[PDB]
């Protein structure tokens, strides 16, 4: 398929990092914080990714102190209609559990 070039990527311990995709340009830091409402989201975690130019690529990353919380939030917020489009949440570590 799409031949993607890579260099070096290895997993690491720590909290549970979640990956958010399928997000419209309207999405903002405020909206994201409110989207994960109820769950304890680590400060400074919310990392928004932008293109080479600087514009929003509709992607964001978050971290969680507890794996149970991350999984629960993802499942409870999995396929949530954000703004005008649905967002996709995926767990970082796995599927292999250490």
């Amino acid at each position: 398929g799409s031949s993607g070039s890579s260099g070096a990527s290895s997993g690491k311990p720590g909290p549970t990092i979640i990956k958010v995709q399928n997000m419209p340009f309207t999405v903002s830091i405020d909206e994201i914080l409110d989207f994960f409402y109820g769950y304890q989201v680590i400060p400074g975690s919310v990392c928004l990714k932008y293109n080479e130019k600087g514009m929003p690529t509709g992607e964001a990353m978050v971290a969680f102190e507890s794996r149970d919380e991350a999984t629960a939030a993802v499942i409870d917020l999995n396929d949530r209609p954000i703004g005008s489009r649905k967002v996709k949440l995926v767990l970082g570590s796995g599927p292999s559990s250490g």
